[PDB]
C-alpha cells in the first residue's frame, strides 16, 4: 500500500529528466530495451524512432481493390527495396485530389482491405468484432502465406512511416511480434466458455468428472485428424499432476501453434523493416498504440456509460477510480482501456455502445469482496472491472497502474 505513491512519480520524474536531456541515455540501444518497464510510451517512441534512421518507389493502384493491386504491385520488390524507398501512391482515376496524403489513406483503406472475408484472412475476435485475430483456415486463399508475408511488411513500413493504422488486433497477435509468451488470460478474449473451462480444470479436483489426453481434435477440412500436445499425448490421461501443463499446452496450440506458419510468414515480413530486437521496445499494449495510435477518449461520455454491480455510483471507490482516470495521461488512459476492454479502440458511436461478447456491454465496475490487497483484475469479455474496496484514493491509484502497465 505504501511506496505506490512513489514509485509512481519516480517514473515520472526519470521520464522528464530523460525528455530534457535525451543524450543522458546513449550507449547501447540494448539497455533500453532491457529497462523497458520504466520507460516512458513517448521516450520510447522516441528512442525507437531514433534508431530508425540507420529513393521514390511509384505505385498505382485502384481505389476499390487496393489490397490486391498493392500486392501484386510490391510483389516482385525486394525487401531492401521496399524498406528503403519513398512510396508514391497514385490512384487510377481520382488522380491529382492531394499531395502526400494520398499514403496516409493508402495505409487507412489498406487497413480496413486486410479483413475483407473474401479473403479468409483474419477472423473477428469475439471480445469486439472490430478487432481481428488470425484465420486458422486461412488455407482457402491459397496464397494467404504471401498475404501474411506483404501485411507484416505493411504494418511494419507504417511503422517506419509514422503512419497509423485503423486495425487492431487480438493481444497474443502482438506478443508473437514482440516474442512474447500467451497467457490463459488471452484466451478470454478469444473464447470465454473455453477460458471457463481450463480455469475451472486448474481450480477443482478432475480426479474423476473430467478426463482428458494431451491430444487436440480438429474436425477441419472434413477429416478428424487429432495432433498430439505432447509425444504420446493421445493416450496421455490428463490427472492432477499434469494438470498445470495440459492447460498450458492446449493454450499454446489454441493460440498460436495453430497458426505457426502464418504468424511465422506475418513475422518474416515485419520484421523485414521493423527487427525484432528494437521493435520488443515495447510491450504487448504500446505496441498496438505505436500502429494504431494512442486515442482520445471521453472519460466523461465513458463515466456516462458506466454501470456498477455492488457498487454504486458515488461511492467512495468510485470516486477514486474517476480520480484516478481523470490524473491518467494519455497512455495510461489507453492502457486502462485495453485493461477492461481489451483493446485501445473507443466505439465510433461512443461508449454507450460499448461492444462485449454479447453485444452492448457498457463498462461495468464490480467489487473484489476478497482481500483488499490484491490488484484489479478485469474481463475483456464484458466490459468489467473487478474493483477491490480500498482505503485510500492513492492505495486505489498504484494498484490500477500496477495492473495497468503490467501483466
Amino acid at each position: 500500500n505504501l511506496f505506490f505513491p512513489f514509485t509512481d512519480a519516480h517514473k515520472k520524474l526519470l521520464n522528464q529528466m530523460i525528455r530534457s536531456n535525451p543524450k543522458l541515455m546513449s550507449g547501447p540501444f540494448a539497455l533500453l530495451v532491457k529497462n523497458q518497464k520504466v520507460l516512458d510510451f513517448d521516450n520510447k517512441r522516441y528512442f525507437f524512432n531514433a534508431k530508425l534512421k540507420s529513393p521514390k518507389l511509384p505505385i498505382t493502384v485502384r481505389r476499390e481493390q487496393v489490397f490486391l493491386d498493392s500486392y501484386r504491385a510490391l510483389f516482385f520488390k525486394t525487401n531492401d527495396e521496399i524498406k528503403n524507398s519513398k512510396l508514391e501512391i497514385t490512384f487510377k482515376g481520382e488522380s491529382g485530389v492531394d499531395a502526400g496524403g494520398v499514403t496516409r489513406e493508402w495505409y487507412q483503406v489498406l487497413s480496413r482491405q486486410m479483413f475483407n472475408p473474401d479473403y479468409a484472412l483474419f477472423l473477428p475476435v469475439p471480445s469486439d468484432k472490430t478487432t481481428f485475430h488470425p484465420n486458422r483456415t486461412s488455407a482457402l486463399n491459397p496464397e494467404h502465406l504471401s498475404f501474411f508475408k506483404f501485411i507484416g511488411m505493411i504494418i511494419g513500413k507504417a511503422i517506419r512511416d509514422q503512419c497509423f493504422l485503423d486495425c487492431h488486433f487480438s493481444r497474443e497477435v502482438y506478443k508473437n511480434i514482440l516474442g512474447r509468451p500467451v497467457s490463459l488470460k488471452d484466451m478470454e478474449s478469444l473464447d470465454p466458455d473455453y477460458y471457463k473451462s481450463l480455469v475451472w480444470i486448474l481450480e477443482n479436483d478432475i480426479t474423476d468428472i473430467i478426463e482428458e489426453t494431451f491430444s487436440v481434435e480438429t474436425d477441419d477440412y472434413g477429416e478428424h485428424k487429432v495432433i498430439n500436445l505432447i509425444e504420446g499425448g493421445k493416450d496421455i490421461i490428463v490427472t492432477e499432476a499434469n494438470k498445470q501443463d495440459y492447460v498450458k499446452k492446449v493454450v499454446e496450440y489454441k493460440l498460436q501453434t495453430s497458426v505457426k506458419e502464418q504468424m511465422d510468414n506475418f513475422l518474416v515480413g515485419f520484421y523485414a523493416l521493423i527487427s525484432k530486437d528494437l521493435i520488443t521496445i515495447f510491450d504487448e499494449q504500446e505496441l498496438e498504440l505505436l500502429i494504431s495510435g494512442l486515442p482520445d477518449i471521453d472519460v466523461d461520455d465513458w463515466k456516462n456509460n458506466t454501470t456498477y454491480v455492488n457498487y454504486t455510483a458515488t461511492c467512495k471507490e468510485v470516486s477514486y477510480f474517476w480520480r484516478a482516470v481523470r490524473s491518467f495521461d494519455a497512455e495510461e488512459r489507453a492502457k486502462l482501456l485495453q485493461f477492461v476492454t481489451g483493446t485501445s479502440k473507443v466505439p465510433l458511436n461512443g461508449f454507450k455502445e460499448l461492444s462485449g461478447v454479447n453485444g452492448v456491454c457498457k463498462f461495468s465496475i464490480h467489487r473484489d469482496f476478497g482481500s483488499s490487497e490484491r490488484l484489479p483484475s478485469s474481463h475483456t469479455c464484458f466490459n468489467q472491472l473487478n474493483l477491490p474496496p480500498y482505503e485510500s484514493y492513492e492505495t486505489l491509484r498504484g494498484s490500477l497502474l500496477l495492473a495497468i502497465n503490467e501483466g
